[PDB]
């Protein structure tokens, strides 16, 4: 029972009047969508995740699976104007181009970041991210051990509060064993992510006819692959690291997350110089890939424990103040969103930090 | 014919030489892209956001969605709800989102997306919209401001620049607009829209009130013009393919834009002691974001040409072979591309190399 859904408004992370904001709508994925800062949370959130499985390890690669799907369909069901349930169907289907692509070598698994639909009656709209694993069965129990381990310390990594996150094993949906990741909100837990071992079930139906157009080799071995479907949702997690971010009011989120990374503006100076080395350096940064919220365009002052008290409410790491005691040298000064404190520092200097400050929290 | 096929066999598109056809694609109805096809579409993507989203920020991201539930108007042709482009989307937040510049024009809302179109069947089609604000003052100014830079935008990439023309036309919802087309083989087609569109759609958007809409222009309170501009990221992601074609294949496609940089593997060696190298690199270069082809993992070393003709029938800028005349003094031989140029290159001052190479390219 607590405000932060309001100062999500406030600075811009959903959109909508208070009704909108019905917890419901939010959760089951008909809500009228986010805001600027939220969607670059979740532009954010998505590439950490992709540089968390696709980047470094790569012989996993991106796949297009369309939106709707044409033609026939199936006797009943409730679905509604043909348009994706999850990001797995399409995979699969390519599992045999694309395998190829590994000159036909297992493990393998195709990655792709899309939009799904799941109905409430009206529609709902859900960013989920999905990887679809092909397994020699020798080792599939292995990978899913594997992966569930390895995806939970992905997600504890960016808390204040990591054990707000747990999973859990649980079996037979299409096949037993499988499991799931949870995020505890005030309320209760809520189901942000979903790991199933597939078997050679679904693949087997999509492709009748032959067993050896499928089954790339194993270690010499040719045997038909065990899909592994790893599929997490990316709102309701972009969703969840909010309330891992609060409790003054402020908004603490793990800097390679936030919306925006620093905002400057302007103190007792006067303004052309001031909004001149300002214009410099907001390209300074942006040149060197950190967002930056260009406050100096705005008005008067609105004090700066109104401007504090609202960069905070939208997480920005730092809050660097320039007055015209920067143009006789080279000195601003930033206030943590943490430390709360203002150290100063010389303007050129900034730069290289953020880039390391960000540079340092990522290994951490 | 030659370059499409090319396409499957280099995965940049999936299918058989029956689905990929013009008429299939065009229509935004080919099945999907291949792991290529993706990245060049989402450098594409970015490479334009860093060219009018991030700087000038007065910008920002939006969340439009892809179905409309609720009561609207019932005739034309559409599929319920289905999205047939973000402006309209868009407006819904001209509103709320003008909160973001204190009602400070000009301003836009940028959104990236794949929106939906009738073909029946149904045609997919990424689109990047800008959707611009403006004072009655500028109107124009700006409508002319866009086309001449948006033009520049393509041509940059381009390898035949003098292949993207843009022509002036007039009369819709609102008077001039604009449009680009690229040279393709068989004439020309669509790829960008410039619309001056004016306030008449946002005043039907929101009847009644209003005041409730004005943007001080200077200090001046009046209401906007809507110039709606979107481009055809696919269609144009077919464009630059092509413009990188025309036994002599190579796509020399321009590097930012390339869907992967450099490739990788061994010649005259042994293995592991040298795979072990090449996971120092690859771990590297990725770590500084740059795409990588995993070659060493090939196996059947099969021609040292046939990976050539293959490496340039995927069109990767440079090609690095590490042998045994290398663990021993770290030397390591790179090939080129479009300059079918080879050098000798201690293994070290490679991640350096590269980075500069895409890095003062991307300067011009």
């Amino acid at each position: 029972s607590e405000a932060l859904l309001e100062i999500c408004q406030r600075r811009h992370f959903l959109s909508g009047s208070k009704q909108q904001l019905s917890r419901d709508s939010l959760l089951s994925g008909c809500h009228p969508g986010f805001g600027p800062l939220g969607v670059e949370l979740r532009k954010n959130l998505a590439a950490e995740w992709w540089t968390s499985v696709v980047v470094f390890r790569e012989q996993v690669f991106p796949v297009d699976a369309l939106h709707h799907k044409p033609g026939p369909l199936l006797p009943g069901d409730s679905a509604f104007r043909g348009g994706r349930e999850n990001l797995l169907h399409g995979a699969l289907e390519h599992y045999v181009n694309c395998l190829d692509l590994v000159n036909k070598r297992l493990p393998y698994g195709l990655a792709q970041i899309g939009v799904c639909f799941h109905p409430v009656k009206s529609i709902g709209e859900k960013t989920e991210a999905s990887l679809v694993w092909f397994t020699p069965p020798r080792t599939s129990n292995q990978w899913l051990d594997f992966w569930l381990r390895h995806r939970l310390q992905w997600w504890r990594k960016f808390a204040m509060s990591p054990s707000n996150f747990s999973s859990s094993d649980c079996q037979d949906e299409e096949g037993r064993k499988g499991n799931k990741l949870y995020y505890n909100f005030p309320w209760g837990k809520e189901l942000i992510e979903t790991l199933w071992n597939l078997g050679d079930h679904e693949l087997l139906h999509m492709y009748p006819g032959n067993v050896s157009k499928l089954h790339g080799r194993d270690g010499r071995k040719n045997v038909v692959p065990c899909v592994l479907s790893v599929n997490g949702d990316l709102d309701r997690g972009m969703l969840a690291y909010l309330y891992d971010s609060f409790q003054r009011k402020v908004l603490k989120l793990h800097p390679c997350l936030a919306p925006i990374k620093v905002a400057l503006d302007v103190g007792r100076g006067p303004t052309l110089e001031l909004r001149q080395v300002c214009q410099g350096l907001f390209n300074e940064l942006l040149e060197n890939g950190i967002s930056v919220w260009p406050g100096y365009l705005e008005t008067m002052q609105s004090s700066l424990e109104q401007l504090y008290s609202k960069y905070d409410e939208m997480s920005i790491l730092f809050t660097v103040l320039v007055t015209e005691t920067t143009l006789e040298n080279g000195l601003i000064h930033l206030r943590s969103r943490d430390t709360t404190m203002k150290e100063m520092m010389h303007i050129s200097k900034l730069k290289d930090f953020l880039i390391k400050y960000i540079s340092s929290a990522k290994n951490v």
